[PDB]
């Protein structure tokens, strides 16, 4: 242990979101030497993983899929950034809502969950999709008049220093967000262990939780569909709430389950060679939530799937 490497794409949220990491692994491990090597495009920076090039990369947890190749895995879930979807006006629209918008209004979004989640909610208003970053998507709202508004990860915009852009926050009643929207995922090598330990440092045991029972949901219902989740942490009680919606968003099954989960307080040696849950390592942190977190995803998958889920997005794919 001596430089660690880090691996970043050259996109401005990516660097963004690999500095402010790198930045409280440098707190913990003041001692230690980073290095930061700027290159699915997953798959180049996983390469650098294969070939030693790097030691660990930095992902959007939502962009990372469910099941990852073997000889990779996530070792380190950050505390959780606000998870819910935003919604930024055109300049002739401040002050306004989603609820306040003309009718046929165009709102501008490429993504299959938002758009089956908010047509049903807002059937007055026009879906499009648009193309670009976040930077170019901002753009094209305020230089020509297509779209009356956008949809984005508050998350995101957090990150790049444009909260003030943000119109309206949405809440679950009216879109839930992705599976692991607005979490940090660090992966790395599998059996790497050295720099499992290191980074275990930067694992929230209450978002590592909350992310082990979403992915699970996504997982067993078996980015590129329209699902989504609501989670929380109270009391002792993890709630998990998921729904799933056709195309169009007429058809929709939504479920909330819960499950006693303690969220642990304090580390623990724990069992090296445990399989990774849900494509995550946590050997820092106690097993038994983890478990129960995972077999509570497990859950509701099951109880949307003995309501007809699987067909709805037999027909919902992209
Ligand atoms: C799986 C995935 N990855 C990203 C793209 C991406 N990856 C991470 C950021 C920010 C949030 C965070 O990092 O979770 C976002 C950007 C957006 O969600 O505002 C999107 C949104 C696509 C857009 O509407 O065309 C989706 C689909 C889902 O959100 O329904």
């Amino acid at each position: 242990m001596r430089v660690i490497r880090v691996g970043t794409r050259k996109s401005q949220l990516a660097r963004i979101q690999t500095d402010s990491v790198v930045a409280t692994l440098k707190a913990s491990y003041p001692g230690l030497q980073f290095e930061i090597i700027a290159m699915l495009f997953t798959k180049e920076l996983e390469h650098a993983l294969e070939k030693n090039e790097v030691d660990l990369v930095v992902h959007s947890l939502k962009d990372l899929p469910t099941v990852l190749p073997p000889g990779f895995t996530i070792g380190a879930i950050c505390k959780r950034e606000n998870p819910h979807d935003a919604v930024v006006f055109h300049p002739k629209f401040v002050g306004k809502t989603l609820e306040t918008l003309p009718e046929k209004s165009v709102v501008g979004t490429s993504s299959l969950r938002r758009a089956a989640q908010l047509q049903r909610k807002f059937p007055h208003l026009e879906f499009r999709s648009i193309r670009g970053n976040l930077n170019t998507r901002l753009r094209k709202l305020d230089e020509q008049q297509e779209f009356s508004a956008i949809i984005l990860a508050t998350a995101g915009l957090q990150r790049m220093g444009w909260h003030n852009r943000v119109g309206q926050i949405l809440h679950p009643e009216e879109c839930m967000y992705a599976v692991g929207q607005g979490a940090l995922g660090v992966e790395v090598r599998a059996k790497d262990q050295d720099i499992l330990d290191l980074v275990g440092v930067l694992h929230d045991p209450e978002t590592l939780l909350r992310c082990i029972a979403e992915r699970a949901f996504l997982r067993h219902l078996e980015c590129s569909v329209p699902v989504a989740v609501h989670t929380a942490m109270k009391d002792g009680q993890l709630y998990l709430t998921g729904g799933v919606w056709s195309l169009d968003g007429s058809d929709s099954i939504q479920e909330t389950m819960q499950a006693t989960i303690h969220v642990p307080a304090q580390h623990e040696d724990g069992p090296e060679d445990d399989p990774q849950l849900v494509g995550i390592t946590a050997r820092n942190i106690p097993r038994g939530p983890q478990l129960a977190a995972q077999n509570l995803g497990i859950s509701l998958a099951n109880l949307l799937l003995s309501k007809g889920a699987k067909n709805i997005l037999d027909v919902a794919r992209q």
